[PDB]
């Protein structure tokens, strides 16, 4: 949800892509 491109795939790196 935080990472514009992907909501499903929610990893630590996925969080990093916002902040």
């Amino acid at each position: 949800d935080d990472e514009a491109s992907t909501t499903v795939s929610k990893t630590e790196t996925s969080q990093v892509a916002p902040a």
